[PDB]
C-alpha cells in the first residue's frame, strides 16, 4: 500500500528518484524551463552532471518525508507551507506540482513493481489542495 510504497522508493533512492523526475521532464519537457543547463541532454547526460543527482535525491527525501507524515494520503499543512515558502518554489503555481504527480503515477503504472497508484494520486490531488490553502497561486 502507499506506506509499503514509501519503503520500497527510499530503498533504491537515487534510481527511484532519478526515474521519477526524468519521467515527469520527458512527459512535459516545457517544465525544463524552470530548470539550469537541462536543456539539450539526454537522460544519461542530465544523470551525470553534477547537481543532478544530487538534487533530485534531496527533492525525493522531502516527498518522501511529507507522504510518511500524511494521514490517509492528506500530507500535513505544514509541511505545504514550507513547500510555498521556500525561495526555490517563488513563481512556481500548482499545476507545476499536480504535473509532477501525473508523471509519477503513470511511472508507478508503468512499472513492473505493484505501487499503489491510486493513493499516489489522491495524495497529489490533496497536496495541491493544501499547496493552494497555504497560498500558492
Ligand atoms: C512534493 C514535491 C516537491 C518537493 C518535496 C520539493 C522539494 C525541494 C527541495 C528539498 C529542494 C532543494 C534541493 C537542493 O537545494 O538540493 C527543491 C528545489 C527546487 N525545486 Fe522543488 N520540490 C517539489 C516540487 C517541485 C516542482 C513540481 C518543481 C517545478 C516543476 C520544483 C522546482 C524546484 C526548483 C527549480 C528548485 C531549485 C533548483 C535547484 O534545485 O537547483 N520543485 N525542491
Ligand atoms: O526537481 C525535482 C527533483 C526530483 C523530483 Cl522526483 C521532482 C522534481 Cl520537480
Amino acid at each position: 500500500g502507499f506506506k509499503q510504497d514509501i519503503a520500497t522508493l527510499r530503498g533504491d533512492l537515487r534510481t527511484y528518484a532519478q526515474d521519477i523526475f526524468l519521467a515527469f521532464l520527458n512527459k512535459y519537457p516545457d517544465e525544463k524551463r524552470n530548470f539550469k543547463n537541462y536543456v539539450g541532454k539526454s537522460d544519461q547526460e542530465l544523470k551525470s552532471m553534477a547537481k543532478f543527482g544530487d538534487h533530485t535525491e534531496k527533492v525525493f527525501n522531502l516527498m518522501m518525508e511529507v507522504a510518511d507524515r500524511a494521514t490517509d494520503c492528506v500530507p500535513l499543512a505544514s509541511d505545504a507551507s514550507t513547500l510555498v515558502q521556500m525561495k526555490q518554489h517563488s513563481g512556481l503555481t500548482t499545476g507545476n506540482f499536480e504535473k509532477l504527480f501525473v508523471a509519477l503515477v503513470e511511472y508507478m503504472r508503468a512499472s513492473g513493481q505493484s505501487f499503489d497508484s491510486q493513493s499516489w494520486d489522491r495524495f497529489g490531488k490533496n497536496l495541491v489542495s493544501a499547496l493552494s490553502s497555504a497560498g500558492m497561486k
